[PDB]
């Protein structure tokens, strides 16, 4: 029993983290096989942070301009290429610690673990979710760029996020490992702002099911709702629409608890209307939306 | 910016986890040098778990009764002994992945990372605190026994917890790596309960400092209090007493933010007596007490391991 925000063990990723320095900028890179992936803005200077021409900056670089350090070992760069907003540095040695891995681009509402790193060394590991507005709510300081997000279902590391930037509300933006930003952001210091964020409804429902699995029922009620009436109410609290895909996805947790999905929607409706009246659910006084249905099944079963 | 419940990187510990099987019970062990440590109740039967005489149950056991698997490799047990509630299985091979480590016993209010494991395979990592009632609010399923808690201090892993059991409220109990239970618990399936818990005051104060450092300031006020006055409020609201040593420990955060501890205590006093008036702090509608002062300084300064 118990329910915690649980990250994947980070050791398979720790063994991939390196430090990349170009000029006076240092950040982190991800060393897989004979390639180091990092944010391409490591090649910016303080003059071209607003409108960098990355193609023009990179053609001027020599391999020896990139200083890549893996623990105490300098790696030798022997070539390079840019893919969207990620730089791929070819090195003369393959990482002997390369795990089984893949690259996946995730959808809003998905969760992943972040291994926050500075100067190529790990600081800690935590769980995040891709918000509906394509930001994440991380914990990142100066130097954290190139830190990655990942899942490790089974024995394979799925890399889904590389950190690039912080926006004015203190939230974070980045790319997949093919260098495509999540959301409309660009790796330029021109004014940008995250959209109004919303709550990941399907994830809240999953967590309410987790609460029932863990022995709590105080928030249930005798009512039900149609899907459309649920979405008309949830709208008014800045909740994301619940789709029929989401209802299907909750089917297994529904079967395990005996609570029909639309009956759980009626419970959520009442919680939005009433609040918790001094009670908690799974140790929280707010409705939690950074556990997916898959996460709940992973941790409870 | 940002502030998250953050665990230590777990790689040094992942290389130490093994599977231990005795009879029909399988749980986890910790392989360090040429010893595997695991809960002694691995030796208990389905027919005999209510009032075990562990002394007597182990002499019947011999070495090849314990099946130890590191990944897909069997380790040969060559000796066995008991220390308090932990079994020590001597194996024929030293763990080549043994990190720099030590065994430590922590105090209530201290936090640590838990590497939850099943069948010798790490499955997840999360941050916990030793509650004042000596339980932890973990997440553990059948087969999780022998999962370990730890901190990292520079390059050294400090192991502080091994998981043994679940209490009726859904909270968890275990031992240090010398086999001493935390709390007034015993390793048998007799009636036991967690005591009434309290809130870890010095940790709440640390988390309020983290909030200020991240720009959440609405709860600050002009007032100050004294240690004596605040501790009466703390007692009243089932908060742990605040000692002068706690005040000194928070000193750094006090200097950095310009809010003296007794200044911040007057904020916490007001949040206890009046509540949050609908607002949140660092994304929480409750007062969070599982960040230590060290945890806050570490995360807010980017310390690495
Ligand atoms: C890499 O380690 C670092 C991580 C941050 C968490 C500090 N990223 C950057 O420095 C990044 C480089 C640019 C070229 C992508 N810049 C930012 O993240 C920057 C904030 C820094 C200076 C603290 N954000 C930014 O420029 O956002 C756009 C913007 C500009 C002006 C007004 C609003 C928004
Ligand atoms: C080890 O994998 C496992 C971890 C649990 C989280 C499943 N530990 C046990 O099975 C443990 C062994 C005993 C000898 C300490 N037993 C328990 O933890 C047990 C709950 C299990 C069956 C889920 N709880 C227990 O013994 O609590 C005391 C108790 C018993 C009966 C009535 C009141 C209190
Ligand atoms: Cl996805
Ligand atoms: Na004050």
């Amino acid at each position: 029993s118990g329910f915690r925000k649980m990250a994947f063990p980070s050791g398979k990723v720790e063994g991939c983290m390196v430090q990349v320095t170009c000029g006076t900028t240092t950040l982190n890179g991800l060393w897989l096989d004979d390639v180091v992936y990092c944010p391409r803005h490591v090649i910016c200077t303080s003059e071209d942070m607003l409108n960098p021409n990355y193609e023009d900056l990179l053609i001027r670089k020599s391999n020896h301009n990139f200083l890549v350090q893996a623990g105490n070992v300098q790696l030798r760069v022997i070539g390079h290429s840019m893919q969207n907003c990620v730089l791929k540095l070819k090195v003369d040695t393959a990482n002997p610690k390369t795990p089984k891995y893949k690259f996946v681009r995730i959808q809003p509402g998905q969760t992943f673990s972040v291994l926050a790193c500075y100067n190529g060394s790990p600081s800690g590991v935590y769980q995040c979710a891709m918000r509906p507005n394509f930001t994440i709510k991380g914990s990142f300081l100066n130097g954290s760029c190139g830190s990655v997000g990942f899942n490790i279902d089974y024995d394979c590391v799925s890399f889904c996020y590389m950190h690039h930037m912080e926006l004015p509300t203190g939230v974070h933006a980045g790319t997949d490992l093919e260098g495509n930003f999540y959301g409309p952001f660009v790796d330029r210091q021109t004014a940008q702002a995250a959209g109004t964020d919303t709550t990941i409804t399907v994830n809240v429902l999953a967590w309410l099911y987790a609460a029932v699995i863990n022995g709590d029922r105080w928030f249930l009620n005798r009512f039900t709702t149609t899907l459309n009436d649920f979405n008309l109410v949830a709208m008014k609290y800045n909740y994301e629409p619940l789709t029929q895909d989401h209802v299907d996805i909750l089917g297994p947790l529904s079967a395990q608890t005996g609570i029909a999905v639309l009956d759980m929607c009626a419970s959520l409706k009442e919680l939005l209307q009433n609040g918790m009246n001094g009670r908690t659910i799974l140790g929280s006084a707010l409705l939690e939306d950074e556990f997916t249905p898959f996460d709940v099944v992973r941790q409870c079963s």
